[PDB]
């Protein structure tokens, strides 16, 4: 009933920004944040700390626990009588696996056993999930170079380490996935969303106006 | 539903596998849900439908060795796989057999309760989970039996009772490759866990039906033919009281 759309871009493109500023557009409209603030204090714990430190130890781990609490976030918020409901979700559970999880096998921060069993633990955790089907994507493209300057300009302390070329990497599994679309998951529904591509690598005010009708012209066609 | 779940609770190699596979030819309304043990020996997930077709599904890694290799590095990943391949293999049997059976029993090898509070609870209790790691595998423990509701709920538990030594030489007996270096000690703390939970029933879990299950106890020490006559009249004289 709700229409589900994610926001999808890379570390500190401006994902959480650009959903907080649309979301005050309607009363129809809510957001479900990453749960980030849940990974630097498990519960605690800096898991989110542990796989920057020490990725072939702790990226499964931290990869499994990302992508549950997202589920869960997700799910919570689909449960708690509006015209045109849309929620806003940060990332989606085929980001967690088609992006960041299989960076990590790609870099051998995961070995073969932990990728097998991440693909069939997020397989069956979804296939149960089913309510969490996207209606639609926005994309907010920033360069790496951009998204590394952020990642400075909003201080997270786990995250300062962070070098230019992961983030390349990641930018270069968001295009082969969003605007490319040769990332094939297997989520057979997933190449006919409709995909909505924003540049966001100005400052804000040159050009949130046009962004955010971007957005309105978007989602009445969904 | 209508099917009643019945769990088989004990040591490695105390005879449950073997028992269960005995006793469930007695009725064609009692099925078996096993142990997916086999899936943790060989990691394997779904190919595509397209590449199954020209590819073999290949050996996967050993996690279960893993595990036993280095608990340290490898408890957390075992345990919460163990859980989520048991659970699916236990939900889809609830789904899907003794559809139309009189008096459907559905016995379970062991289940999501043992999973958490003897074997992820030991190794962390062995330092061979952190913290974060036994925080993490609660909280998705705790997550998905909020979401089943009663789906799984048990209605009663059959304990067979081995002593440590008895489930070492059992294991030998059976000749389980990942198993053979087993310590005395090892089998030694799980079989605490079991009777603190089981017997004494002193093990405080987060689900409160569990403290009001009916137990049944049985010493399996002996060998088979000695004492299944017996073990049979206590199953059947326990489920007629559920
Ligand atoms: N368009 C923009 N222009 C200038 N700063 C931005 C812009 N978008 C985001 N920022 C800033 O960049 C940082 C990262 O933004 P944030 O929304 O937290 O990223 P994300 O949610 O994608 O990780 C924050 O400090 C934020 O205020
Ligand atoms: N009562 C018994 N007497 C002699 N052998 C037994 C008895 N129970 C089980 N076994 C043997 O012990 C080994 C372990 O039994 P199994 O049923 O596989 O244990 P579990 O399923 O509890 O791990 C097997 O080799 C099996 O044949
Ligand atoms: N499944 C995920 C999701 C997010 N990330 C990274 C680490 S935290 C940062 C939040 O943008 O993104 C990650 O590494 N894996
Ligand atoms: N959650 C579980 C379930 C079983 N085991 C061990 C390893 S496999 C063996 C089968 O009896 O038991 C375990 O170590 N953890």
């Amino acid at each position: 009933r709700i229409k589900k759309i994610s926001i999808e871009g890379n570390i500190a493109a401006g994902k959480s920004t650009f959903v907080n500023i649309l979301k005050q557009l309607s009363e129809d409209w809510e957001v479900v944040p990453e749960p980030v603030a849940r990974w630097s204090n498990v519960q605690g714990g800096n898991v989110l700390q542990m796989m920057y430190e020490k990725p072939e130890r702790w990226s499964f781990t931290f990869q499994t626990y990302a992508c549950l609490s997202r589920i869960r976030a997700q799910l919570a918020s689909l449960n708690g009588d509006a015209e045109k409901p849309v929620l806003f979700f940060e990332r989606s559970v085929y980001s967690d696996r088609y992006i960041f999880a299989s960076n990590l096998y790609e870099s051998e921060s995961m070995n073969e056993t932990e990728w097998t069993i991440y693909q069939d633990w997020h397989d069956w955790m979804n296939n149960q999930g089913q309510s969490l089907e996207l209606d639609g994507i926005i994309y907010l493209q920033a360069t790496p170079e951009t998204c590394l300057h952020r990642i400075y300009l909003r201080g997270r302390n786990e995250e300062q380490g962070i070098p230019l070329e992961y983030l390349e990497k990641l930018h270069y599994k968001h295009e082969s996935w969003l605007l490319h679309r040769t990332l094939k998951t297997n989520f057979d529904y997933l190449q006919e969303v409709p995909i909505l591509t924003l540049d966001v690598n100005e400052d804000f005010k040159d050009k949130y106006e046009s962004l955010v009708e971007k957005v309105k012209e978007f989602l009445s066609t969904l």
